[PDB]
């Protein structure tokens, strides 16, 4: 049994939270409750192998940051989110990736670029906008909706093929 050490990242509000707790606990949270350091752990098989998912839900709001930086230290690989009607969001990637290139000490970090609330029609980040910006990091682009699970799954397992790749 394989353990998996995922973090997700990303400014306060794109539905870090939600994304995790669909995937682990198949149910979407509606209400907005800043998190400071959450972890959820699974038994879960993907591909055909039994494995340990630990999932850090991080503070995207910068009151509740405090420590961020070491709780982040320890992943593996990192979910990099945005939402598609939150055009700051995504211009804060950058300064989430190069975060994370500080403290694993690393350009070589396994990561996916995720575009959450794909189910709301406000969107102002189009999605070839998305797929250039992981391309340059050659990571994938996934969109997902914590509300309806679409991508939810996929993009959580994908970090772990990209973990694979390492
Ligand atoms: N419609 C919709 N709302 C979402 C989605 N994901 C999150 N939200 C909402 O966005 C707000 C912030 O989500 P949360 O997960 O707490 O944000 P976090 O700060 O990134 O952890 C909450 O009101 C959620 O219900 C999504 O995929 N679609
Ligand atoms: F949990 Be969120 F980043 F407010
Ligand atoms: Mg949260």
């Amino acid at each position: 049994m394989t353990e998996y050490k995922l973090v997700v990242v990303g400014a306060g509000g794109v539905g870090k939270s939600a994304l995790t707790i669909q995937l682990i606990q198949n149910h979407f949270v509606d209400e907005y409750d800043p998190t400071i350091e959450d972890s959820y752990r699974k038994q879960v098989v993907i591909d055909g192998e039994t494995c340990l998912l630990d999932i850090l839900d991080t503070a995207g709001q910068e009151e509740y940051s405090a420590m961020r930086d070491q709780y982040m230290r320890t992943g593996e690989g990192f979910l990099c989110v945005f939402a598609i009607n939150n055009t700051k969001s995504f211009e804060d990637i950058h300064q989430y990736r190069e975060q994370i290139k500080r403290v694993k000490d690393s350009d070589d970090v396994p990561m996916v670029l995720v575009g959450n609330k794909c189910d709301l029609a406000a969107r102002t980040v189009e999605s070839r906008q998305a797929q250039d910006l992981a391309r340059s990091y050659g990571i994938p682009y996934i969109e997902t909706s914590a509300k309806t699970r679409q991508g939810v799954e996929d993009a959580f397992y994908t970090l772990v093929r990209e973990i694979r790749q390492h």
